[PDB]
């Protein structure tokens, strides 16, 4: 049975995958307008994986027996003035989340909540493979911006190609 | 393309779809502390489906050339006193939506936009659907409530095993 | 070849089993306004049997160089107080079938009308089944509307799935 | 849900289609009495594609939580002196079943039942089918009727079997 | 070669077994009007049951050499005023039929033939089998004619489709 | 719905079967003992055949709404002196049968139970088959019980094999 | 390898586990006394599951090195006046079974045995699922043993068949 510094972060979290998710849907719109249209659909099927890592949440904080709740959530239009600022925008979220996480772990050691603790480990791992994808989109996004950049990608294209 | 009254109509519509989701999440969560596992099992499958009203908005808006918005979405915690009491509510929820979508639908007839008033006749033949569905629920959560009913129901129950 | 009497009573029937279908439909529907869906989906279904009945009767007169004809059918809106109300009905009518049959089969015996003798003899064996659906129906819903009935059933349903 | 006028309407015409089913029936058996036996079994047939109409607005009805009605049902006994007065009759009944269906649609429109207007927009549409399958009938049995006509169908023929 | 004892008990045994056989098809006929008809199913298959006893016994009299015979079989009229009286019935049936057959075992056993003592090894198994079956239908009869009783079936059977 | 004098006879008839079933098994009992095992194996799957018919008769009684009663079966000892004398039995029961349903045919019709006279219309064509097959039967007994008999049977056989 | 606290207290969970077995195999057999079949299959099958907890402790101290020892395992008779008293010892026993594997748990960390912690990862998480499915089944039987519970789950049977 949760203790309730547990569970309010938990639903904290729960809140900010959900947050998350209609994040990415914004993004992915503001995309389109811009008609990069791959990088839209990024965002669009990673929205999806948003709400699968919030229902994951909702569904353990149901289990032990508390009642999860989504809250309130809000997404302001899209402000971006280029795509590599909303992939800055993108990749801070994602080390926000990761320290939330972060923080939850923490914080279910200090109570030796051992149950939580373990449930939790999928995320640590999940938010490492996330702030990959996102800090190596970002990277990519600033090298294609230079036309020496747009040059080395020529090239590891050509091996990608040739061998 | 589109008008500003019907963009902004459009817009409420997908938010209202995506508040959709979330109540019927929340409601699900509270149904499975009551012990209630597959009236929560189907509220939790249908904010999927609201989900997918919501995206197919939300696409139509990005590919008409204007930017569809997600806005706020905030989900009360649940306030209810008994299944019935949310039965009830989910039923008026969806009566709003309807009333919402022939607004919508009304609109777009006034404004000759036979673009949008074609789109939106899925969603009203599929608001057809979800009345019929979720007032049959409340109906029969009435009459399951009372001995004449729980009476009633074990014949048709009969029924369907004898023929 | 068919004698006037044996028409006449051979169109009778055609009637009268269409008049079956019509009652068994519009059964059906007030089942529905009951939220009896079951028994209106057996009176929806049974509605098809009777049509059956119709035809094979139609394609019989018409065969022997005869015109079938329809008639007037008038269908009495629904006045029934209880499901048990209409099962009495439903019951009474399939009663008066066999007896329009019966007394059918005694004009064609009684003619040595021996071809419409043996093509009825369908009917009656068909008959016997409604009746002992039929009747069985109503024996089990006015059981089923007692308390210690539905403690009987209850006994019936566990050796249903026990052995 | 419903409105009263639209139910009324609704209900009208769940006994129209039936009362439709019941002339066809009629018809062939009355075809059958000519020996005009595949015309008999494409009416048998429609009888049964009536009855489908039939039962699916008598869904839609009883979806929506009213109670749908079958009413009285009246067949005239065969009438017909030829073929030709037949198929007249039945595409002047098609037509009379386009008129109450479009006036079902006008209504829902002015109403602002738009859920009953989209369930209606599959009759329109089989309307549009059956008027077209009921016109060419009755005038291909006009030409037929005339010898030359029935030379124009034999070319027609020809090129069936020798070409197309 | 079978003794005279032993041959006037077995040729008593295929009696008792065709006796049962007729009383299990008397009881489904019952059964039949109180619609109890999950029940008659079961005295019905029951009835094949002891026929395949009766007969199984009959061939083992007829391979030693000796004749079988059926004998006479009087099946009364239904008394029974309820289901569990019938049940009742049914039970002390088969436990008559275990001291029957242990009476027979125990003869065998006392003259030394081996050959039928082990035959009968098979009908004690079974009878082990038939007092569960029966003891155990008549309990849940018992329990499921009170409320108390009906409430533990209705857990009972939750946990039957919940795990 | 069954008459009482038509009740009576029906279930006098369903008696019939039953002891028809317990003389053929007695019958092949008897056989075996004279090392007849064919003939025995014969009469002990009509035997199977016989309760059958029961079966069906007894079904039919209960479908009708009324009570199908087994009653006494008493199975004499084997009286039979010869194969031929049991043969003899056989027919003579089996044309005794025939007279029983015809008279149940005959009265069906005279109070103008239509219903019962169909179903009794599958007995009247199986008794038509049991007459053949129990007379054919005797028939050859008789012929092969001479050595004029057995070279007719020589010869037919010689056409089986040759043609 | 493995120090003497950590081994006496993984021996003491192997012995706990096994425990665990004899008793669900006895309160199987005291439902089967009182007709609840379904109940009494549940407790059988979970005792084999209890059994596989212990094995795979048994295994793991084996595998370490050391001698896994059973102990002694003393089931009580039936005492259980109903069984809502005995789905509330199922519960309380999954709970000390889960505070014991905390116990373990915390008792690795401070010893650094990061072996034996991670190791035990995966009892944390099963006792997880096992809290919910003994809870859920205790408060399912308090609720259907008063008739507004009975009535509650019969409308979500009903949603069970009709919807999902
Ligand atoms: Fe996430
Ligand atoms: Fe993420
Ligand atoms: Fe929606
Ligand atoms: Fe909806
Ligand atoms: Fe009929
Ligand atoms: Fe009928
Ligand atoms: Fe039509
Ligand atoms: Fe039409
Ligand atoms: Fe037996
Ligand atoms: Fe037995
Ligand atoms: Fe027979
Ligand atoms: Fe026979
Ligand atoms: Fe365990
Ligand atoms: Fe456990």
């Amino acid at each position: 049975m949760l203790s309730k510094t547990i569970l309010d972060k938990l639903n904290h979290q729960v809140n900010f995958e959900a947050a998350s998710a209609h994040l990415y849907l914004q993004m992915s719109a503001w995309l389109l307008t811009q008609s990069l249209d791959s990088t839209a659909a990024f965002f669009r099927a990673h929205a999806e994986e948003e709400k699968a890592h919030m229902m994951k949440l909702f569904d353990y904080i149901n289990e032990t027996g508390s009642l999860a709740l989504i809250g309130e959530v809000a997404t302001p239009a899209p402000e971006w003035k280029s795509h590599i600022e909303l992939l800055e925008a993108a990749y801070n979220h994602e080390l926000a989340i990761t320290q939330s996480i972060n923080d939850l772990v923490d914080t279910a050691l200090r109570e030796k909540d051992y149950s939580t603790f373990q449930f939790l480990q999928w995320y640590v791992a999940e938010q490492h493979e996330e702030e990959y994808l996102f800090s190596s989109m970002l990277h990519k996004a600033r090298i294609i911006n230079t036309m020496d950049g747009r040059a080395l990608f020529r090239f590891d294209e050509e091996v990608r190609k040739s061998v």
